[PDB]
């Protein structure tokens, strides 16, 4: 469990480390994230930087050495003429010496203006706003009671919108002018204002352009002329601040059937029969490493069932929400959760709510636009849980009013879960692991949605939610990694189909036997592997090894997926660049150490020209037979909002993912060795006999009573 | 309860509807356990559900009770012409009277449309002992089991429908096998052709013969042929492959029990009788003992939302190499699929913590049998929470957080024809979702290796072929969003490319939201080759606050497809399986769209889904009933034994509200629990019920596993 190790995040101490040693050395001139100022150097990102696989798979499989530490960091250069973002390799950890540059891109010239929002930047751009709408205060108190100038209480609030422009090098943001109360993010007050915020002097920022309820404006000070002269049709809002807010999470109403308990709950007596030690799980036949990357999310690493492994690399790759609008704010809203630190929003799980009480909470350290590492508490939880289905059953009937026995194995599952908050929407990561070898991903969406000002020209493009709220239609996108190495690293992928066949009946000639036959395709190269959405997904999509099991068939992992995502922004259009996986339910490729990634940070604030294309990973059609292959995934869904929405998306119905399950990899159901299955038998003239294999449970225990922190920060 | 309207007869009803048949002597009624096909008897007794419009007048305007009656399906095999009649007995309490049901004038085959049952496969035993007598050495020879004196090392059948090529036949392909633990897995490689039509088991011949790739004729020209050294003969402590008994190591061994739910505070819904109440939800259900699970006059909130929810068909599609295997499409309805609710073992079947419930069913008995734990409700953490959200204030802390523990009602039965175990789910979510689910787990059906066999199925084990082959399953959903009359709609996302309003040398291409209606069946009757919509509407008149039209969406999920080709012969039987949805206006003429005898008579069934749409009537406005195929190609793998397991082995679909409510329906749950900050001191934890953290412990484990009379 020692080795897992190498694929385990940066504790709190080498994130120190690696900061120390970048802020020793003073030409970088580095200043905290916190500095008011964009003309600035500044550490924005630190992260591990896993070693190469070849490396990886020697010190794991040939007894080889523990490959070099390493850590990523992200300098942001601002305080120099031509301003950019540079990445460095600092290593080794322990005792870092060393900086070298990682994945330059030589040749390209919007780094800076490709760079993440950061905390600096919105307290520079809430000052632009203040000065910026003073001709509009008076509008603001007459038409929303609430301000941006003199505030306390009733203060006027923004949501930024990405990307920011029409082309690569831009930083143009639309800003969605809000109330800040209880649920703020479904206030809209009708006013979207575009800011530009390229220069590195905040001073040379400019409010460029302004919406109302309808009509564009020009300048801030038009607005409030054409007010003044009463030639402006305003929407006057009612006061919000006995009833809840209809965006705050408070109960209202009444059920017909009242329910005045708890219901039933999870208990542990015996506590986890899974072993976590580290970032090493062991649980019946699986074993698997996992870590919380900050800039993309959950992984999990070397995982292996019944000491073979299945896959290298299970990964969220990047998660997408694609909107359309009647507002220039909705119309311009393609937001890419990579560029906001999907890794770094894993707030509090509350336990009890967000996983069950019995479960392992554990806390992470992020340094992403921080000053120093911060303590994230409660950001990963793992837990067994009760599926309600039992894992296999059978009645053996005499069909002579009684049975020759009943079989069972209770079913139960392992968790491993994290979340991602970026601002309004949370989606809840997780992976499963089944005890017959079968392991799942899934994202759950639930928080607020995306929401605009409504004006009847709205309706076409959403839902009217509540008196002034208009529910976008928009499109959520997830993409996974999914490094199969089955029983190693070789493999093919195949599909098999049904297909029928008309033949003569073998036994009554003068009849025809028309029926399933079954077809074997092969693939050789990555371009017969992309599977774009216009094309039939087969029903068996497998992943092989050249060894086979003992009845004659080969190894084998299936990979299905559960999801009605479809071809949204037309290939090759635009910012379509940043999000070309998108195609594709099912890519396969051969491995590379540089195309690790289908996305990265920057890929949100230039999708016109990113540092990675996933369609470019098949340009060159290589031969996908006997080799190292990755599968990619997408999954999603178009959401149109409607009233149940409000206040939040819910979970029931709103999860995408795929299963990974064995076929032919075995030689028999691997969850054979759970000592967990009972079978019943009849006696003559007695009582059954119930076989069991461990003793009948009805022990208790109580979970610790509930508490919730809701702070993160430095330790 | 109202709800009584829906429920199955009782034990003292059933009784009463066969006491009344059997006091006419003009029927000549014989017990189902008499061994000739030559007698009258009653198959299998149930209740007859009264008409819609006769039921809401009840439910909703105050109306008298409609008329109680059951269904008696009587098998006339002691006449010349032998057929099977079925009628309406009633009322009840106090039947009086015995009204003929649904004639069908120029069909000639309703006697060998007729389920198999337990007298008839006694007599089909008999006559594979007397006809394989030539073979006793073979089978000795081949398999050390016989069909003589055997004791422990008996020889079985599985028998395989439909049964011949043709309407009126009754020729079943059997596979022999050894009847051992889990027997279902041990084929010998010996198959048998029988004709079984004549009410006379005297007259009962095996036509034809299969072993090991040939087909020899008779049993005695297989046992000449094997006596002259002219046979390919196949010559067939640790647990067997096909048991459940655990052997092998994991690398971490698990010694300990898992996890497990209690309830110290008792149900959170309420049970009488047939008639469920849970948070928003009121519905009743029933158990159909010949098609199974239904749930009816579902409500969410006080207003109606589907009036019936029910299983129809349960389908299992073969293709092989053998007779057998190439003769095999099960059709469960013919076999009593909601007659084989067999005893659910809790703490397994269902947590420990459900409610267990009894029922009696009269099917191929002697009298009424007593199933126990037959269903089972229970209200199980999803482990998710339904909503929850962190409120950050991005600068180290929070305004709040904000959640709602995720749990869901499940109302549970199984079906078990023979090899197969089917588990069949309605559940409930607080927000006014509910969904149907079908697992299936069990043993596969499966015939002997060859190599000519790897092109229909997988080799599992020595002597083993797992055979290719689709699952599907038709559910009926007689939506009634807020009222009785609705419309169908669909929503998709349209790109447009507009002029950029704020940029003009730059476009935007972005979604927009387009409606599509539909005013004929035809419209909405979806092929698999066709492109099913991400918004499948059921809407009323009736707008919500924000003006949007009140609806519930159906959200299907299958890997299903077009398996038999549209009017080939037994496809016929399941002309639904060609539309993963089909939408109808309601009609008591159609209110199944499969029966117990589309299995042994699939070429010309008395119901044909695709003659429902014939008539292409308006559907605007009116009472719809949804349709819904879902199901899977299941290719069988190693890991199927001993059984298929059901990860990933589950279809259904969803019904969500959309635009039904002014907001989520689940605000009115007390289980929320908010966390505010507060200055200077700890958080205040905002909770509208107490912080519980009580535990039980539940009943001892008990199984009973037998089904009788009471
Ligand atoms: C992005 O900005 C970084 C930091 O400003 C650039 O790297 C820096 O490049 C400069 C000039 O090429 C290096 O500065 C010094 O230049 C003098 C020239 O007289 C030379 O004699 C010194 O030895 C030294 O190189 C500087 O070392 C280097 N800084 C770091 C931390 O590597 C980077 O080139 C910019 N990227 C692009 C693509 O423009
Ligand atoms: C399977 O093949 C058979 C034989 O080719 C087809 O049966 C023939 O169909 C045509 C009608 O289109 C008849 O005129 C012939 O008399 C039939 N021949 C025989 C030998 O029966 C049959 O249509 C095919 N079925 C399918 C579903 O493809
Ligand atoms: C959240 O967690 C922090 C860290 O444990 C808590 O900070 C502690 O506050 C208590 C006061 O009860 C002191 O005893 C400790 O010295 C504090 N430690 C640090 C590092 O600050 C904090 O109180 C918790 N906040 C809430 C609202 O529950
Ligand atoms: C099926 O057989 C039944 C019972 O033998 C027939 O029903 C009888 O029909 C005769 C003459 O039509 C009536 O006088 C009897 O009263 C009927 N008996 C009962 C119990 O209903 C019936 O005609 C046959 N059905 C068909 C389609 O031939
Ligand atoms: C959206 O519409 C615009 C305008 O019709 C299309 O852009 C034109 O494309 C042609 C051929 O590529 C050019 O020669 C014209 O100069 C373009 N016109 C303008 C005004 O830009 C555009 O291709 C469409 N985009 C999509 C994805 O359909
Ligand atoms: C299954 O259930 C039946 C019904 O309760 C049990 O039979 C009863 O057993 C008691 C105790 O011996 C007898 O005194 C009664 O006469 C039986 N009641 C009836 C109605 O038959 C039976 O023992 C149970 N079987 C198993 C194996 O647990
Ligand atoms: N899903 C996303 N990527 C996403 C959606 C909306 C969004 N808008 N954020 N706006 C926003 C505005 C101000 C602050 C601040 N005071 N620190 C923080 C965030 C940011 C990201
Ligand atoms: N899925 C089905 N419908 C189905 C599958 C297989 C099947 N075969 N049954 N064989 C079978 C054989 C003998 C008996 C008897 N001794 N009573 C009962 C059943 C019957 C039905
Ligand atoms: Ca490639
Ligand atoms: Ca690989
Ligand atoms: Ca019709
Ligand atoms: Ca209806
Ligand atoms: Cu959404
Ligand atoms: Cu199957």
């Amino acid at each position: 469990p020692r080795k897992a190790g190498v694929f385990s995040d940066l504790s709190n101490q080498e994130l120190k480390a690696v900061h120390s040693f970048l802020w020793s050395k003073k030409e970088l001139r580095l200043q905290p994230s916190s500095t008011t100022t964009m003309a600035k150097n500044t550490v924005f990102l630190i992260e591990m930087l896993l070693p190469k696989k070849y490396h990886v798979l020697r010190f794991l499989d040939k007894g080889e050495r523990h490959p070099v530490r390493e850590a990523r960091a992200v300098i942001f250069f601002g305080d120099q003429e031509h301003p950019n973002v540079t990445e460095f390799a600092v290593g080794p950890l322990p005792g870092p010496c060393y900086m070298r540059a990682l994945s330059p891109r030589p040749g390209y010239q919007s780094s800076w203006a490709s760079r993440p929002i950061s905390t600096a930047e919105y307290a520079l751009l809430y000052h632009t706003l203040q000065e910026a709408t003073k001709p509009l205060h008076q509008f603001f108190l007459n038409t929303t009671g609430f301000s941006f100038q003199d505030c306390h209480d009733r203060c006027l609030a923004f949501t930024d919108v990405a990307p920011r422009g029409v082309a690569s090098g831009q930083r143009r943001s639309w800003l969605i002018i809000q109330r800040y109360v209880e649920g703020y993010f479904l206030h809209p007050t009708g006013l979207e204002l575009l800011v530009d915020h390229g220069s590195t002097d905040a001073g040379h920022w400019a409010v460029e352009q302004v919406w109302y309820n309808g009509k564009f404006y020009g300048s801030p000070e038009e607005l409030a002329r054409k007010y003044a002269d009463g030639e402006v049709d305003v929407v006057v809002l009612e006061d919000p601040l006995e009833p809840p807010l209809f965006s705050s999470h408070k109960p209202r109403g009444d059920f017909p059937s009242p329910i005045h308990v708890s219901g039933p709950r999870l208990v542990q007596p015996h506590g986890p029969r899974f072993r976590l030690e580290g970032n090493a799980v062991l649980y019946g036949g699986w074993s698997f490493a996992f870590r919380l990357r900050s800039s993309s999310g959950l992984q999990v690493l070397n995982v292996h069932f019944g000491g073979e492994r299945i896959a290298y690399e299970v990964s969220v790759q990047e998660a997408v929400a694609l909107y359309g609008g009647h507002t220039p704010a909705g119309m311009q809203t393609k937001y890419l959760d990579v560029g906001w630190g999907l890794g770094s929003v894993t707030h509090e799980l509350a336990p009890g709510i967000d996983c069950p009480e019995t479960a392992t909470f554990l806390d992470t350290f992020h340094y992403y636009d921080a000053d120093d590492p911060v303590h994230y508490p409660r950001a990963l939880c793992l837990f067994e849980m009760p599926t309600g289905v039992p894992l296999r059953r059978h009645f053996n009937s005499n069909f002579k009013g009684g049975f020759n026995f009943y079989a069972g194995l209770k079913g139960q599952v392992l968790v491993l879960r994290t979340t991602s908050t970026v601002y309004n929407y949370d989606y809840i990561w997780d992976f499963i692991f089944y005890p017959n070898g079968v392991m799942e991903a899934k994202m759950h969406a639930t928080g607020y949605v995306h929401a605009t000002f409504y004006t009847p020209e709205g309706l076409r493009h959403g839902t009217r939610l509540h008196t002034h709220l208009i529910g976008n239609i928009h499109t959520h996108l997830v993409h996974y990694r999914v490094d199969l190495d089955v029983a190693g690293t070789k493999n093919s992928f195949q599909t098999l189909q049904m297909k029928l066949e008309n033949i003569t009946n073998p036994w009554s000639p003068r009849h025809r036997v028309v029926q399933p036959t079954l077809e074997q395709t092969q693939y050789s190269w990555e371009r017969q592997a992309a599977f774009r959405f216009k094309r039939k997904l087969p029903k068996y999509l497998l992943f092989t090894s050249p060894q086979e099991n003992p009845w004659g068939h080969k190894r084998s992992y299936r990979l299905q997926i559960h999801s009605m995502a479809d071809q949204v922004l037309p290939p090759g259009w635009q910012e379509e660049q940043a999000i070309t996986w998108a195609r594709y339910p099912l890519a396969v490729t051969k491995y590379r150490e540089s195309e690790l990634c289908s996305s990265s940070i920057y890929h949100q604030n230039d999708p016109w020209d990113p540092p990675v294309v996933f369609e470019q990973f098949l340009h060159n059609n290589e031969n996908i037979e006997n080799e190292d292959l990755v599968a990619w995934v997408t999954v999603g869904f178009l959401h149109i909002p409607h009233s149940e929405d409000i206040p939040n998306t819910a979970t029931p119905g709103n999860s995408v993912g795929f299963l990974l399950r064995p076929f032919n990899f075995f030689p028999e159901d691997p969850s054979l060795a759970s000592r967990d299955t009972v079978i019943v038998w009849p006696r003559d003239n007695g009582p059954n006999y119930v076989q069991r294999w461990i003793p009948e449970d009805r022990d208790c225990s109580m979970p610790p009573p509930f508490s919730y922190n809701g702070t993160y920060r430095p330790v």
